[PDB]
């Protein structure tokens, strides 16, 4: 219904189109009011060494060799560009991943904004993970942002961590302020 690009990650696309990416952080950030459901037993991981993290949350008290988590990254975008084109690269970062296998995919808008989402399984560390990656390109005032969310879990924990993941993925929200 919308045709996807094949070459070039969303970030790479933006770089090339001249756009410039400033990572944001939550304290002091107010351009955009983003809800990130915190399911029960789940806590903000401080010091997550995830590069440009806005926030990371996780279920540490749960088990498995892999900790169920959600990562949220927010870049302010500097340069004129066209969101709808950008979004069409929304799937590529996920699809490059080793053994990627799609369960769901959509370029429908999210909370009024151009957005990609893709879900599926891939391999990391001789292990199979199940993840959900949404990118959304929000405008507040004269400013534009890339907001990216990943929700990940061992495949064996899908279902069992199910309500935690639904709640984040489906209750996730992004509003201008």
């Amino acid at each position: 219904p919308v045709t996807p690009a094949i070459s070039g990650t969303l970030r790479d696309h933006l770089r090339e189109k001249g756009v410039k990416l400033e990572a944001q952080r939550p304290h002091g950030f107010k351009a955009l009011d983003i809800t990130l459901p915190m399911p029960p037993r789940w806590t903000q991981v401080p010091d997550p060494n995830v590069p440009d993290a806005f926030v990371v949350i996780a279920d540490r008290l749960g088990n498995s060799v892999y900790t169920s988590n959600a990562q949220l990254v927010v870049y302010r975008l500097i340069g004129d560009f066209d969101p709808a084109e950008a979004i069409t690269h929304g799937y590529i970062d996920s699809q490059k991943l080793l053994a990627w296998q799609t369960t769901n995919a959509s370029m429908a808008n999210f909370d009024g904004f151009p957005s990609s989402i893709i879900e599926g399984t891939y391999r990391e560390n001789d292990m199979t993970l199940n993840t959900s990656r949404r990118h959304v390109i929000a405008t507040s005032g004269a400013d534009k942002y890339l907001v990216s969310l990943s929700v990940t879990t061992a495949l064996s924990q899908a279902v069992t961590d199910g309500p935690a993941t639904d709640a984040i993925v489906n209750g996730f929200q992004v509003v201008a302020h």
